[PDB]
């Protein structure tokens, strides 16, 4: 059967451009108003305009055909995409290169690191660890402006990677020579997962143990030639190679290395915090601006490209969705679009809201960093409980920075796993990104933290400062709901569950709950006679699960404070309906921790669930505008499904046909294979003679 | 460094020392726990017969597998399938099964672009031709692949599970005899269809039935696609590739636009609808076609998952064992991640649901081989027991619904669990996450879409519920509905290591689930809303209901198998497993229990200490587990994965073979890379301009 709008009638093909178009008709608030709020402000978003639009133009950058790009093309294009990029070095700001490279990441996630390896962490190294005089030493040899050099970051070993503290190769100081030798002593601590050492790099920054004199003084950071920088052969004592195919990330050259008796100069230490003399004489400074702004920024960057990633194919699975017709339960009536479906949106737009949250915690916490260092750089006079406040607030935004990676991670993995599903089999269309996104974003999990690792460590963490608190000290800013008493007896009490300040309370009811018993049971194991490290053990699945309900409560809060603190009125209403859902449904995914702390009854779940019902709806409404405010251009969507129009099958045919020209029938192999095959001869059945 | 038996052992000498260790913990004998895991000892060296003539086949080597492009998956895919058909003429029915998802353990690409012309095309003529159909289109050569290749037509661009509503139509013409065959529109394009863009002769394609401008529904027609001599397309067929995937580029699925094709009558199949050569139209009654077919592709997928699952387990908790990270007593050396009590939770419970999706895969097949037997015994029919096997029939559909559902999600689960239980080293293309992962997940979306089966499921448990208020009968496998105790039933302090206990617990949250979901529903209808309409507001009850029955299914059919079929040198191993499964499960879900009163706060904290204490009793014999499953070092197809433990040795050996070394530049080093090293600078000069 057909459809029929405005007195024409559409058919499964044409119909889409025009159900997306009614989408749009319904939208309340203008979307610039909602584009502001996610990049906070008419500055930013005119930043990302002209940056978006720069990348996209770029010939060279051009993504369009990288989904049938073997490994060898991946490897050679990320090189020509690295020369492109290069030019804006000169003009680009701090905060235009790391958006310009996070924007990019949105459809290129290995030129960005191919990149990266030399570009932050090489140069985050002698940057940050080296002297100004041997920081300048390495720009003269051409390290800022990659001329005649190219830096990679050597830490993990096929050996050790969450453990570095663990690292096997060494680096002895020789007072005869003034050198370093660094070695790899087994295989096993080989350097492995290098980013650009396996073709590409001249320079690393070799994380090695240091010895002197017999003594080890732990893990520190030494620049150490690769190649000839001339005609990129291998220096003497310098072994390395390709790792070769990955799941995903394949522009990316990964490289294994070894270090054989490899001699380097003492300066090539980089001593800003450690120094060696000329004599041997090893010292660690106190250094008071150690402060890690850079761990907590990297953390932050992490939890923003989740969101810079997510948004692109919960746009997708919308857009789509919008205009997927199957199934229907009326004689006279169109098969359904599946974004009326009551189960499809319970799939989907939760996890738009739960983009928005991402973007509102990366928010929030880069805010939260810069007025606690504008803080410390104020009181002079030094009141001290004043600055002990200030570190601890400074402290716990590093600790729940754990957890907001780990999480954020993990949901950008589950949003492009999901959204797929949402799509059905044209979900498993190379073309629609789907595929390649999850296979390219996943290693965020591991690397910069292995996420299993980040949560236990941050759960330990929690009860640590729980515990803290009894014996006197003071709560940082990012876990004070820990002082909160009130917490002890708080329940519904008939309260309304459409208030943000009800689910704020309840939020902070369960991650308290979980803490205080988890806190509670280390005090009775260690009287009990256990060590700190053993009770922690005892208590794996507890601390996790304090990681796990914390960090949710965090993103609920985040939500509600950058709502509550910077939306315009146009948009706030439609911004607390994105939030209230993403919170009753975190509840609902979650009944039991309200149910065990006693904040609901078994009745109260039930009402739980119809509001869940409910906001689906009212966020399903506007559900063009919520998706269009993130302003991808058809480039960054890079899936012919999710463009801008919604002429979803005929951009999908047209793509198909492109990349895969249909005009000879038969296959590359059909003579050599298929052929042969298809006309074999039949089996000689005859049987050998024998008498009797 | 470490000290071992005296000697010394370094991070690269170690490791096969280490899983030698746990290999000597095992306290029962490994192959009657791999009797236990394929129904005894006729099935095991069946499998062993064919895994070792699948490994041995120097034509099927998968070892060079992740290096290589679309382009050659798909050449090789063919190669492989020429091999594979030695096999043909001796195989059983059972062995042909068998040996294709035992390779689909390392190749999802090559089975099914086999599998298409192999089980769907030829499935279907043999299931809706006649006879003399049948034997036809076999003197053709289909039934050896003899210059002809079939493929199955039933997806279109515009529909995937809404199958009845497919747009590509069949108008009979009289006067010719004849079938026109036409796709309407560009959405009604056949997508997704295996085999059609370079390997298909044929397809079976899907089309509504139209005669006399009535609609009789969708049916299936025979349609040449292309001249067999030379490849080509035939009159009004359009085809082509689809192209790149998100996995198993090894097959070439294509689009096809038929305009206005004249088949002929006889093409359509005609076992269950026939067409005269004067256009009667006929459809009798015919035993209700015959779904053990349609269950039995379930079944088949729940194993599939235990097949892929038992692989990806292994190379985990292999490596688990060996690796070392981190360590708390400043003289000893670095803890094994498999002694950390995060990490057994995070794989053991996982190695449970692998064992216990086996369990469900041969439940079914009893189940369904059960009920089709005592449909044949009952030719003569008592009214009463000639319902309640239609009943139990009824029941197992849906039961299969939810176990393909579920056991495929958590077969991608367990595949993407396992690659991040490994680090880094799980991202590796080498150790098999990555291909497996990208080629699994598709058994989420195909042979039902696992979200729309759900919603059936829970919409067909409330109807039984339903069913049984109003004085109907109740499947076996949802007697729990009948059960009065339930209602009130609570822990009462009884022990949560009993499995019967633990059985009351899911079958009391199940029940709880229908029954409340029920009660809503007939209040909603009584309000005067559509039957439908109500199902549909009550959508998130409906999943919920399938995914809390399949989740029981599934424990119960674990100790239920364990009962009927483990000796007893195996079985304490086995209730450990089983426990671990079930209580994992309870605290995963522990809501469930809180909200229906079963358990009180205070035993959500018991659960978690007997999760804490299965894991350990699991995690002394995990070497016996997993080399229980029998599989050599040619289906891991992981370094790290390997027998003997040796994870370094055959991790580096495997990079350096795939990836030689001696050659420091890229190919594009003088083309690419050096002309931007050594690039001139930017010219810095300004104009000239007086002023
Ligand atoms: C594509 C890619 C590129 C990379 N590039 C670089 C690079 O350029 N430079 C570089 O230096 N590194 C690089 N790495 C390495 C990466 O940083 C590490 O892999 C990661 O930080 C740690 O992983 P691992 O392999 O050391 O695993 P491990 O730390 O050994 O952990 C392995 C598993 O054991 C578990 N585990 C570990 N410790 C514990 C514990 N105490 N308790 C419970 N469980 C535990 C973890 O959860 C994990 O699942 C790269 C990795 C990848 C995948
Ligand atoms: C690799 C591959 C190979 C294939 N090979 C073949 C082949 O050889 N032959 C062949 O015939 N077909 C083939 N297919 C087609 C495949 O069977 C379909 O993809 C699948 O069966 C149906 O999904 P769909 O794309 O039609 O999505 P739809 O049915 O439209 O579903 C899309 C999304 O909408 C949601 N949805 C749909 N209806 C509802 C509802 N009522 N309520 C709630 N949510 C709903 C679904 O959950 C899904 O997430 C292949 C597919 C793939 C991926």
């Amino acid at each position: 059967a057909n459809v029929e709008i405005d007195g024409k009638q559409y058919n499964t093909f044409t119909e889409p451009p025009k159900a997306l178009a009614g989408e749009r008709a319904k939208v309340k608030f203008p979307i610039k108003d909602m584009t502001e709020f996610l990049h906070g402000g008419e500055e930013n978003v005119t930043m990302i305009e002209r940056l978006m639009t720069e990348l996209e133009r770029d010939p060279v950058l051009n993504v369009s055909g990288d989904y049938d790009m073997p490994k060898e093309q991946l490897r050679e294009t990320a090189v020509a995409r690295i020369a492109a990029l290069s030019g804006h070095w000169k003009k680009d700001t701090e905060k235009e290169a790391l958006l310009r490279s996070q924007l990019h990441g949105i459809v290129d996630m290995g030129t960005r690191i191919r990149l990266g390896v030399h570009t932050g962490l090489f140069m985050g190294a002698i940057r940050g660890s080296g002297t100004k005089e041997q920081y300048d030493y390495w720009v003269r040899k051409g390290a800022a402006d990659v001329k005649g050099f190219y830096g990679c970051f050597a830490m993990t070993e096929l050996g050790h990677g969450s453990n570095v503290a663990g690292l096997e190769t060494t680096a002895t100081y020789i007072q005869d020579t003034d050198e370093f030798i660094i070695n790899t002593p087994n295989t096993g601590a080989t350097k492995w997962w290098i980013g650009g050492a396996a073709h590409s790099a001249t320079h690393t920054a070799c994380f090695a143990r240091l010895l002197v004199d017999g003594k080890d003084y732990g893990v520190k950071i030494f620049v150490v030639q690769l190649r000839d920088v001339s005609s990129h052969s291998l220096m003497p004592g310098i072994a390395l190679g390709d790792i070769g195919k990955k799941m995903g990330r394949d522009a990316i050259d990964n490289g294994w290395i070894q270090f054989t008796n490899v001699r380097i100069p003492r300066q090539n230490m980089l001593m800003k915090y450690a120094k060696v003399s000329s004599t041997g004489k090893v010292s660690q400074p106190p250094l008071a601006q150690l402060t890690y702004g850079a761990l907590i920024g990297g953390r932050v960057t992490m939890i923003a490209d989740s969101f810079f990633v997510s948004q692109r194919f919960i746009t997708i699975a919308l857009r789509y969705a919008c205009v997927r017709r199957q199934f229907g339960t009326t004689p006279g009536q169109p098969e359904t679009k599946i974004i009326d479906y009551p189960y499809h949106q319970r799939r989907l737009l939760p996890l738009l809201a739960f983009t928005y949250a991402m973007k509102m915690a990366a928010d929030q916490s880069q805010i939260q960093y810069d007025q606690t260092t504008d803080l410390l750089q104020t009181i002079d006079p030094k009141d001290k409980g004043a600055l002990g406040k200030a570190i601890v607030d400074l402290k716990e935004l590093f600790a729940s920075s754990a957890g907001l990676k780990a999480f954020t991670t993990w949901t950008c993995a589950n949003i492009i796993d999901q959204c797929r599903q949402a799509c059905g089999g044209h979900g498993y269309s190379g073309y629609n990104g789907f595929g390649q996104a999850y296979a390219d974003w996943v290693v965020q999990c591991t690397w910069e933290g292995d996420n299993n690792v980040l949560c236990l460590s941050m759960g330990r963490g929690l009860i640590q400062s729980c515990l803290g608190h009894r014996k006197g000290k003071p709560l940082g800013s990012s876990v004070g709901y820990l002082a909160n008493k009130g917490l002890e007896q708080a329940t519904l009490s008939g309260r309304d569950l459409k208030d943000p300040k009800v689910l704020i309370e309840a939020w902070e009811k369960v991650a308290n709950g979980a803490i205080q018993r988890a806190t509670d049971k280390f005090v009775e194991l260690t009287k009990g006679g256990l060590s700190p490290d053993q009770a922690f053990e005892e208590l794996s699945q507890q601390r996790f699960q304090c990681a796990k309900i914390h960090t949710r409560k965090h993103l609920v809060t985040a939500f509600y404070e950058r709502i509550n603190a910077s939306a315009k009125a146009d948009v706030k209403p439609y911004l607390i309906n994105l939030a209230n859902l993403f919170t009753l449904w975190s509840i609902e995914e979650d009944s039991g921790l309200f149910l065990r702390e006693g904040f609901l009854q078994p009745k109260d779940i039930d009402q739980v669930t119809e509001l869940v019902n409910h906001y689906c709806k009212e966020v399903r409404d506007q559900v063009a505008g919520y998706t269009d405010a993130f302003g991808l251009s058809d480039w960054f969507i890079n899936a012919p499904i999710g463009n801008y129009d919604g002429d979803v099958y005929k951009h999908y045919f047209a793509k198909v046909n492109q990349q895969n020209p249909a005009q000879n029938p038969r296959p590359p192999y059909y003579e050599s294979t298929l052929r042969p095959f298809l006309f074999r001869e039949d089996e000689d059945d005859d049987i050998c003679e024998l008498d009797e």
